[PDB]
């Protein structure tokens, strides 16, 4: 529903095309049900817009020799206004068109072959009748008379529409040919198609900037005030420039981009002016976009900036934002790696009061991106995209781009021994050849230093019940806590009983906390934030108190959300539990924690777990009924759930069927999922050993199990599991004395 | 009686209007007791100067068909000068009116359709007779002669006023005729009706703005001084500057507004010239409101400031209020959201010495605002802005509108299949049909991050008597100790004995602390600013000394106000009580608290409550006879209390007929409050999942109740209820040793 801009199914005005039994660029297809069915009248040339502010022209009714109905191209519309199937054209008549001038010869690379002579009686004699070259600047085109493998372009017009040219006319001859890259620039441009993993935050973009700008009248009508200020913000590299870059030539409004930097390069005085011009230049014309990219560069905190000139600078850029009233229509634009470093004053309401997050893709995203920038490479038949996009975890488009220019690179390393430096050129039979396979993007992948490896990654975690062993009453009390006053919040207001918003889980190391706490957010298709107990002082000691409030409000933008307090046991060890350093565990950051969730609402969708293995070192404060006073205990398996969890642990192994798990499951006793898991890690390593030390079989047998369980180390001694079960009936206790 | 300006009952010139029997514009209703008893003779043209600076004119003595006596107009009048019902306006003749030019012909949009001819015998030739077109600058009216659906305005007059037009006059045509925008941004400009939730303060900037300006003489003949700066603050968007822009037109006097950022933005040398001239201009008119919104981005504290312009600013400021006289008659107001940042010699006698804080709207509050922000859009039957108003708790203004326009927005993307983007217009059975409904709102709501949430709500609970069950014995002694001296003043004055201002909660936890501080709030119909512990330990590790200030006088301007101190226990765990860290309970925090409960007088309505569930590690110096003396000891509920407690916390609970609260009260022995809410949300999950599976029957039965009682975990221990016990006797004891 939030993304309905993107939508285009269940369209009546939409078919399939296939392909064309004709290769024939000067023939098109018509349709009776396509033709007959409006008041077009049988014109002589018409337009067809597609998309990217680019239109195409050919010779109308040159069909009646293959099926009707369905409409079907050539190939060569491939490049030219589609990147895709399932595109509607707007088709509309263009006629009463005015009579413009001539064009004289712009040759390319035509006089350095063959003849010449006059280059004037072979694209203007032959094609005269019912057809005066309706040009346009942007129209490709093949014409010629020796072999019809050259294309022309036009420069001259006097209007900005196609036009018919008219014979007698004078130009002045002081047209200069192009070159190549002038051009080559231009088909390449960004576009809306060029934009990987961020399908969500483009459709906000579209509906708070295109929309408001190309139907103005339909939120007048409504008595609502579009936004005028959207910030996008997000790790550096996410790809904020590169929608810059596509809303610049996807939108029918003045772009005028602002550089951050390259106003401040500017003098005292200078840059002012600058700022001035962009913004009167915006509104003179009543659809505008104004973007200003680096925003932190040109207005960070007026609280420690330095210079006079940056304080200028801020209050001129607020002046103009304020300035700017309801009818100009003109949207600002703003991108920042940085949004914490904006000057608050800007992120008030009417100035930026829209933000449009570009985080770091997922595994999905991240695909997407990965075909976007090899759409234009020569892959081999054995690599496989989605393998790249799971393994890498912390890239984003721009470490993706750097690992593809790697694995090219690598690639060009392998055939180094073919081409030659001190060779004046390079046979072309190893351009061809010249493809990056898996084994260059493993090789890339090696050591790829990811950009966004710290930061706090807010995605659907893969962890389902299925890797989780036994614990079948935790999982029902966890869906319905977490599952339930979601998908039923009419059961919940009905019985008038506010549902609890938050859960602690503790219980013996190595037993299932961390898996828990993924699959309940992995089965409710909600965003998880598992943020670690080490993670939490570290990130404070460096003086930021304001460290916990963009986590605390990263799950609440991403809602609903399992907000996973792992780890909890080692931020109690930092003060002692109990007496320990005087004070309890209620030491400088955890205080903070428990002022964050008792500001958050209750109607909201985000939850809160948290994890410890000493629950001794709890301060009774976050037991606290309002925060965690739901106390789920999780034991250690028993006979029933071992067996489930190494069931688990081996789904990815090639067990032989004469292992028997129940045996393993009964002889050991007091063993955690962990223990389980490293039984099974010290079997595997066995067969692996075996089979390096055999290859001078790839099956773990009976005796792998029976060797590595001679060595299996118990994880919770005797006194342990007495002290977890004498306290896992008495931790409510801990709030009073 | 503090907002008797803005009351209008029991005034015998007004009366109630109804609706119209009849429908034409040119037809005014008359009465003999409102047109014979005074000494208006019958003149030929009388103005009616309503609200708004807007007037309007139309043909006098048009009735004596309709009822006498009451006054009742067509509802043409809905946007002119009317806004609601209940409004006196001041009817006064103007005779001995000059004579003014003419005017030319100011066309719209009659020339594209249908015949014009001349357009000169259609307006002036039929209406001519004693009436000579009175027009004035805003005056809207209907006059043609082919269809009776074409408005005209004048913008050529030389006088304010209206004037009788004379013929034979030579106008100069170089009038351009006007658009559309121009005259759309006056009729919706903000007033006084556009203020919501600011009752309070808009009483407060009235008789310190309007009277002291309106009438000097009253504030002169008095003997007093009327203040000359006025400063709004409050958290950002909360309308500070919609009232600067209300009383730019609401207001009789020369309005200079002064932006923050404009001046800053401003050359060294350019800026202080235009506050200069600003100043000037004011003194020029003797009713003069100079509003600089924004002061902290111009006057910043001299001691943490970096420029040396900043520092001229400022002294700039400092001297031209310091250079206004008394009979200037000019007030300056200032609007800033963060007034600790104001230099402190700004806010000094003289100078900014008032001030009125704009605070987070109540439910009451902001359901006028979404009322007043709604009036324009077009509702649904089924959306209840109460609902929205209680859900919405951290919401300001600003917050409102932008959850006005998702909620709009989320509409428009409902529609998004019968709207097309590529269409050139979209029909408009679709504009009438697109209203917004409830389930908008709640999808709104959802995502709806109040930038107020962090800000220290001073409201008065819902939290009643009926909320709390039992404890009878400790409501009436806090009505005794808390409604007593606020009602009854008289009463101790009497006995020479000070009310005690400060009470202290113990016991063991969940027992309903929290609870009878909002209740004795509640009751008293006081204000209530609940700090937690966490809260207060957080909030000062920023090496942030007075910040336990503004939230001392917060309670002090919030008069009378229950300053609640939970969780204290949390704090004095950060020390571990007695030895601990070495040091006691009284750390850094805690020992400004007493310092300020020191600092504050007797006869302040101002009460102070503590709650902890650890009172073996309270520092005996906040039990001092002067801070909190009154040790109020909350016990375990018994058998008595626990049926009420139930009974209270299933208040909003379907629970059958056949479930005896007494039986469950009298099973559960040593349970608190908390766990009875807990028993009672674990049956009501059971009969959830119950519903939930049985729909693949809404009512709590016997079974439900049976099988949590099960599972219900006690929470207070033996060993604790004698520790409590014998806490409860001995707490006074702690001061000495
Ligand atoms: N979602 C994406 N889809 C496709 N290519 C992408 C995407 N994100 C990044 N890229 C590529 O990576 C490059 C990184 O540039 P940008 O991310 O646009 O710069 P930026 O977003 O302003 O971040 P900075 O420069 O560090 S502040 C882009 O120019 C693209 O080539
Ligand atoms: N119930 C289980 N089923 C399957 N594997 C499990 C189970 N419990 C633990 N494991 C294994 O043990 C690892 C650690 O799991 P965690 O959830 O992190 O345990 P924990 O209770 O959080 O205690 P630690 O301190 O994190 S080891 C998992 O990655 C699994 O390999
Ligand atoms: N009490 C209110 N009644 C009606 N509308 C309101 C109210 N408060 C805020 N608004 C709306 O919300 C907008 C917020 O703008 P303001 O609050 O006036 O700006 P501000 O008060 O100067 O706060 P800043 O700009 O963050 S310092 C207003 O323009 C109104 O549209
Ligand atoms: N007397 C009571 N009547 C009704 N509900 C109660 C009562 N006492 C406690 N409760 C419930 O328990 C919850 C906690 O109440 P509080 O006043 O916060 O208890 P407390 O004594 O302050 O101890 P904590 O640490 O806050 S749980 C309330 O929200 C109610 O749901
Ligand atoms: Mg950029
Ligand atoms: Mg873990
Ligand atoms: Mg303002
Ligand atoms: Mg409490």
């Amino acid at each position: 529903l939030s993304t309905a801009i993107l939508k285009q199914k269940n369209r009546p005005n939409r078919l399939i095309v296939d392909e064309a039994i004709n290769e024939d660029n000067s023939v098109v297809s018509l349709s009776q049900p396509k033709m007959d069915e409006l008041q077009l009248f049988r014109g002589d040339t018409v337009l067809l817009k597609g998309k990217k502010r680019r239109e195409a022209v050919c010779i109308v009714l040159s069909d009646d020799t293959c099926s009707d109905e369905k409409i079907r191209m050539n190939r060569v519309v491939r490049n030219n206004l589609r990147v895709r199937l399932g595109d509607v054209i707007s088709i509309q008549p263009c006629p009463d068109v005015k009579y413009g001038k001539r064009i004289h010869v712009l040759p390319i690379d035509d006089t350095v072959e063959g003849i010449t002579g006059n280059l004037f009686e072979v694209y203007l004699k032959p094609y005269f009748l019912e057809a005066y070259r309706p040009i346009r600047k942007g129209d490709i085109f093949l014409v010629h008379g020796g072999m019809r493998a050259v294309e022309f372009k036009v420069v001259e017009t006097d209007p900005s529409p196609y036009c018919i040219v008219a014979p007698d006319t004078v130009i002045h001859c002081e047209g200069e040919p192009i070159k190549r890259e002038d051009e080559e620039e231009s088909l390449n441009e960004v576009g809306y198609d060029d934009i990987g993993g961020c399908r969500k935050q483009l459709a906000q973009i579209k509906e708070m900037v295109e929309l408001p700008l190309r139907h103005p009248a339909l939120f007048k009508a409504i008595g609502v005030k579009p936004p005028r200020g959207i910030l996008l913000y997000g790790p550096p590299g996410t790809g904020k420039t590169l929608i810059a870059r596509a809303v610049a030539n996807e939108t029918g409004a003045f772009f005028f981009l602002i550089n951050g930097p390259e106003i401040m390069s500017k003098l005292a005085g200078e840059s002012e002016s600058n700022l001035r011009k962009a913004f009167e230049e915006a509104e003179k014309n009543a659809p505008a976009i104004i973007f200003i990219d680096e925003l932190d560069a040109i207005a960070p905190k007026r609280e420690k900036t330095h210079g006079e000139v940056e304080r200028r600078i801020v209050s001129q850029l607020l002046t103009l934002m304020d300035g700017l009233k309801q009818r100009a229509h003109v949207i600002v634009m703003a991108a920042t790696n940085r949004p914490n470093s904006i000057d608050p004053a800007l992120r008030r309401f009417g100035r930026f009061d829209r933000e449009v997050d570009i985080g770091i893709p997922d595994a999905t995203g991240r695909l997407e991106i990965l075909q976007i920038h090899t759409k234009n490479m020569k892959l081999a038949d054995d690599v496989d995209l989605e393998q790249v996009a799971n393994e890498t975890h912390g890239h984003v488009g721009a470490d993706l781009a750097a690992l593809c220019s790697e694995a090219a690179l690598q690639a060009i390393r392998k055939k180094m021994d073919l081409i030659d430096l001190e060779d004046e050129t390079i046979d072309a039979e190893v351009m061809n050849s010249l493809a990056v396979t898996m084994d260059d993007f493993r090789w890339a992948l090696s050591q790829s230093n990811p950009s966004a490896l710290r930061e706090t990654v807010v995605e659907v975690p893969q962890v389902t019940w299925e890797d989780i062993g036994g614990l079948e009453d935790v999982k029902r009390e966890l869906q319905e806590l977490v599952q339930y006053p979601v998908e039923h919040p009419d059961k919940f207001l009905k019985f008038g009983m506010t549902p609890s918003k938050g859960v602690l889980f503790y219980g013996p190391p190595g037993c299932g906390k961390t898996l828990l706490a993924k699959a309940i957010a992995n089965e409710c298709q909600a965003n998880f934030i598992s943020i670690k107990g080490p993670e939490l002082l570290t990130m404070w000691f460096g003086e930021s108190e304001a460290n916990v409030r963009e986590i605390f409000d990263k799950a609440r933008q991403a809602a609903p959300c399992v907000l996973f307090f792992d780890e909890l046991d080692s931020i109690a060890k930092a003060r002692g539990g109990n007496i320990g350093d005087g004070g309890g565990a209620a030491d400088r950051v955890i205080n903070q924690i428990l002022t964050e969730m008792d500001g958050m609402s209750t109607k909201k969708n985000v939850f809160i777990i948290g994890a410890t293995n000493r629950p001794d070192i709890i301060d009774p404060a976050i037991l606290r009924p309002g925060r965690l006073d739901q106390l789920i205990y999780i034991p250690l398996p028993d006979e029933k759930s071992r067996v489930a969890i190494l069931k688990a642990n081996l789904r990815k192994s090639p067990v032989a069927k004469d292992v028997d798990l129940e045996f393993l499951a009964k002889m050991t006793n007091g063993f955690s999922g962990a223990d389980l898991t490293e039984i099974c890690q010290r079997a595997c390593k066995l067969a692996i050993r075996e089979s390096i030390e055999s290859e001078i079989v790839p099956e773990i047998r009976r005796d792998h199990f029976e060797e590595a369980m001679r060595f299996a180390r118990r994880s919770v001694s005797d006194n342990d599991i007495r002290k977890y079960e004498m306290f896992a009936q008495t931790l409510q206790q801990s709030r009073g004395f």
